[PDB]
């Protein structure tokens, strides 16, 4: 246990990280997402035409995919730049440090998506976007089902109604994770991770003091969490016997080779 | 301000210096002198033993690149030190967000070449926080591209080391550093130079009042910022040619990530 001037000083630490490693925020996110701002108005695509239109203003289910490799990739810099400003991450051993990574940057990019999505779609190209769940979930044979649970796991992540500041120590906790398959020193991951839990759980204690057991209800969506990234994985091997004209990204090649 | 003022703020950087970073110059030099006996790696046979027996954080390809690398990690290590450090120079975290990431970005390869002179003398340096001590002579003599690289690193340390100054010195030089108005794409400059004028007051009379008989002391300390900023693009300049030069540098793609 540390006292909790150490832990309010700890989220703010992580808090001041996150802004700095990730462009668009849950609280940017939602006020394009609502609206009343006709300086941040998205353009919306709901079909092929409104599509093919995007293009000019910011095959169809294979260009959308390979779009999304690249966000993702994208992604995996943000993350992996935020995860080394977690207190005690870089002095961990340097194998550990990518086996932490290898299966935290999926967990987190889908709890990071539900920012930037609502129950009728997502925002994509920094907030200059918008991509209507509905076409999506229309996309041809493999792909189309491929979005649709995130979708609904960020329909219910979003009732928690967390903001960035919260956002950014659970992100933590999730990387600092011991139980990561082959990990050599678990002891000096879980004294980081008792950390991160215990700022995370005064944090949401003094940010959200009406909503009772939020860290207890927030710890189980990593349940919700794990199984995206099993049917996920799943449905990229698909893809990869289906799709042989195209192909994956280094880095992305990597994360998933091998992994529960 | 008042000498009490800057007095104070210079005891203040002092206390701070002393958290966030492990080995303190007095206590490397201590080390590096004589009066728990440091490991020593003077050559291939010494390195091979350093491992498993020592087994050192940063080393675990072939045993040049090795060393190269580890040095990278240490670095990368060394930088979120000094990012906690910055945190507590009065008035930094006021600053823009960007403007800090900006301060940091273009600052922390001069405080590196900086403190890398209190763990260095003629013969070598210290590595894992004074536990062991690698010669000059065996990093000088690393193949073709990697001898060079280290060299100067050691050349830079000994004139650094004959103005003589200690952890309090240290302290501020390095709080006027990272807060060097001129770097570039800031946004509003005119407080970051504020801040800079104070640290160099209390330069001035820290140096006045720890060294009396060393005249001109505070020009002299300026004058080698003229030399680091010149050592630091030697160095990228040299690190640019090890890039296009070195096909045997394969690391893991998300280690590239982390240290780039
Ligand atoms: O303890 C520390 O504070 C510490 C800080 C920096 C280094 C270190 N970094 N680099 S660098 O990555 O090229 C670099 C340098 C300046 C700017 C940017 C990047 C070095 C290159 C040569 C040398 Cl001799 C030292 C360094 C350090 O080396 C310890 C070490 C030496 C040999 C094997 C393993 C470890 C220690």
């Amino acid at each position: 246990h540390m006292e909790s001037a150490d832990l309010r000083a700890l989220a703010k630490h992580l808090y001041d990280s996150y802004i700095k490693s990730f462009p668009l925020t849950k609280a940017k996110a939602r006020a394009i997402l609502t609206g009343k701002t006709t300086d941040k108005s998205p353009f919306v695509i709901y079909d092929m035409n409104s599509l093919m239109m995007g293009e000019d203003k910011i095959e169809v289910a294979i260009r959308i995919f390979q779009g999304c490799q690249f966000r993702s990739v994208e992604a995996v810099q943000e993350i992996t730049e935020y995860a080394k400003s977690i207190p005690g991450f870089v002095n961990l051993d340097l194998n550990d440090q990518v086996t932490l990574l290898k299966y935290g940057v999926h967990e987190i990019i889908y709890t990071m998506l539900a920012s930037l999505m609502n129950k009728d779609g997502v925002l994509i190209s920094e907030g200059q976007g918008f991509m209507t769940r509905e076409f999506l979930k229309s996309l041809r044979k493999p792909f189309g089902d491929f979005m649709e649970p995130k979708f609904e796991f960020a329909v219910k992540f979003n009732a928690l109604e967390l903001d960035d500041s919260d956002l950014a120590i659970f992100i933590a906790v999730i990387i600092l994770s011991g139980d990561r398959p082959g990990l050599l020193n678990v002891k000096p991951i879980e004294d980081i991770q008792d950390n991160l839990l215990q700022a995370l759980e005064l944090q949401l204690k003094l940010n959200h003091p009406e909503s009772s057991q939020l860290f207890a209800k927030l710890l189980q969506k990593m349940t919700d969490l794990r199984q995206i990234v099993t049917e996920h994985v799943q449905l990229l091997q698909v893809i990869k016997k289906t799709e042989t004209d195209m192909s994956l990204h280094p880095l992305l090649q990597e994360i998933y080779k091998d992994l529960y």
